[PDB]
């Protein structure tokens, strides 16, 4: 119960947080390389803050 | 003939030249600071585009 149970039960935590994190940040990373992509080659500011999102 | 024939046809001349083409250039810039003013607030692209013109 000291060493066994409680490493099953809290001592995979927060690396699964950070990972499960980690991969969000990805996730959004590959949403936001859409967002900065899809701005109308003549435009600049538009462009800027689309950039500017990434 | 000489002096005042020749002044009154052509001795005002470029300095006529000079005047419309300057009238010219002070009606340009007095439509184009207008050019550079009809631009939205938030703009950034047409902001650059028009701060050009003037």
């Amino acid at each position: 119960q000291q060493q066994i149970q409680t490493l099953v039960k809290e001592g995979l935590r927060g690396f699964r947080e950070a990972r499960r994190d980690f991969w969000r940040g990805a996730e959004s990373l590959e949403a936001a390389l859409t967002h900065n992509a899809e701005v109308p080659r003549r435009r600049a500011q538009e462009a800027e803050e689309a950039g500017a999102a990434l």
